[PDB]
């Protein structure tokens, strides 16, 4: 038992990170097959693709450790550079590129100079930012989930907004949210709490022996949603309730009783008590995250 | 910027996890060179020396993916079994076996049937437990730190105590804390807060822009101590103050002044405010961890 913020194991992603140097800018790249994916602003109100046509293949130093990968061709797909190199990465996992939805979580392998520094779990916030940990040179670090043996890359890091939150793209180069890879003013937008995740985390708490917050008040999805709007919570939908099925069925607490639990926590606070070692309602565990961890799902 | 609970990348440990089955008991083992380390209760108020002498090398199916490893010897060092096998692990990294002190952190690569499930950080609490995430079948999972390219193995899991906390050994088989690997009633003992860690996380907060908790008050080492023991915080030594020097100089906040901040936080609480997104005072970040995350250090 116990419950912790758990990342995927990152060896499948570690074996892909490369350093991409161009001019006096260095950042990270993702080497899959004979392609290196990286943020286009390594070539830097830019006209990126005017700036790209003025580039040559030999202008791009790609270093997989202490071995120089040589670029045989390049193209730009939205906000990512794709660098065609002369070597297939023999450590290329089975992979896909996916675009995650907000509320969904993923592991970030933060890198600098091609080298993995640490791994941690993030959620895509409702305002299309992530609360990451990223310094100068961490761009090109990827987020990912694993299913069985296949890596689903969902995030690549590009920028930090003034409120200390982070913004990036999928591996197709399209930003999450209304951000651009340009050093002009832009703000994260107001965030909201991922309600379905909070409820998932309360189930996890029950599955682990935290029941002090429970009651047997019930509620309707409509009455609950009136309260969710009052406290800056995302609306709860019947689809959310459905995904919460397995969790409810394992604990014996109907979704709508646990929603009534959430409501009393929202109106009365937690009153000096902690849930799973936290004094706040945690919203970065999906239902799938709860089920995987509380049942020991592993990955080949 | 940002500060999140960050694990070492796990791929060097991933290449060393195997499945160890004996009788009907399966748990995880660590395969370095031609030796597989695992919890000794895999051969299970027993008598382990008697139980071991009754075992043959063929009783141990050590299973590495789809490559059965032939056992060709065995021995018991305290609570760990050492299974010499006929193949040296080609993916053996540079490694060390270290016994860590309380307050020190490490990453845990939770595993099941020799397959990684996730990675996360933990601290050796002062009562020699850890607050992990471990189910049936997770024994043999290791805790570790990474330095340049060297894996310092420091923990191997064995058991969960009734409070939901977790107990284990170093890789020389010696338990942390008074605990024994048998189904005899044993409780964790009273835990305390790692004061030096809380102060380091206060600095992380400062480096990341949370200053609301600071003040111009100051204190003596003993006066702040007089307060820590009131609140179950552990003594702060002058050795700890020294270790906080780098953080003190980078922020220009003297440690005894940060102690004054923490003192005020202990006597008044957080009163609705968060620090680094927590409403409790976090103690599972060492000064190391802060400097490494807030400066970006990597691992080849
Ligand atoms: C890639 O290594 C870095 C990562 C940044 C640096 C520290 N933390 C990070 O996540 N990315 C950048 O340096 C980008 C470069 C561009 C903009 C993608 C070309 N710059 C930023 O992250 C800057 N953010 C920014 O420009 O956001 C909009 C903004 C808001 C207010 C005033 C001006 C601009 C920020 C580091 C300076
Ligand atoms: C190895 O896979 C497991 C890991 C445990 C299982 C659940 N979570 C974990 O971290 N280890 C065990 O099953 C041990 C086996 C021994 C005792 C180490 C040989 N058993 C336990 O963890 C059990 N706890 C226990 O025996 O603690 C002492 C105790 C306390 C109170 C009353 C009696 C005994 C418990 C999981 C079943």
């Amino acid at each position: 038992s116990g419950f912790r913020k758990m990342a995927f194991p990152s060896g499948k992603v570690e074996g892909c990170m490369v350093q991409v140097t161009c001019g006096t800018t260095t950042l990270n790249g993702l080497w899959l097959d004979d392609v290196v994916y990286c943020p286009r602003h390594v070539i830097c109100n830019p006209n990126y693709e005017d700036l790209l046509i003025r580039k040559s293949n030999h202008n791009f130093l790609v270093q997989a450790g202490n071995v120089q990968l040589r670029v045989i061709g390049h193209s730009m797909q939205n906000c990512v550079l794709k660098l065609k190199v002369d070597t297939a990465n023999p450590k290329t996992p089975k992979y896909k590129f996916v675009r995650i939805q907000p509320g969904q979580t993923f592991s970030v392998l933060a890198c600098y100079n091609g080298s993995p520094s640490g791994v941690y779990q993030c959620a895509m916030r409702p305002n299309f930012t992530i609360k990451g940990s990223f310094l100068n040179g961490s761009c090109g670090s990827v987020g990912f989930n694993i299913d069985y043996d296949c890596v689903s890359f969902c995030y690549m890091h590009h920028m930090e907004l003034p409120t200390g939150v982070h913004a990036g793209t999928d591996l197709a180069g399209n930003f999450y949210g209304p951000f651009v890879d340009r050093q002009t003013a832009q703000a994260a937008g107001t965030d909201t709490t991922i309600t379905v995740n909070v409820l998932a985390w309360l189930y996890a708490a029950v599955i682990n022996g935290d029941r002090w917050f429970l009651n047997r008040f019930t509620t309707t999805l409509n009455d609950f949603n009136l309260v969710a709007m009052k406290y800056n919570y995302e609306p709860l939908t019947q689809d959310h309730v459905d995904i919460l099925g397995p969790l409810s069925a394992q604990t014996g607490i109907a979704v709508l009783d646990m929603c009534a639990s959430l409501k009393e926590l929202l109106q009365n606070g937690m009153n000096g008590r902690t849930i799973l070692g936290s004094a706040l309602l945690e919203d970065e565990f999906t239902p799938f995250d709860v089920v995987r961890q509380c049942s020991g799902v592993t990955f080949q």
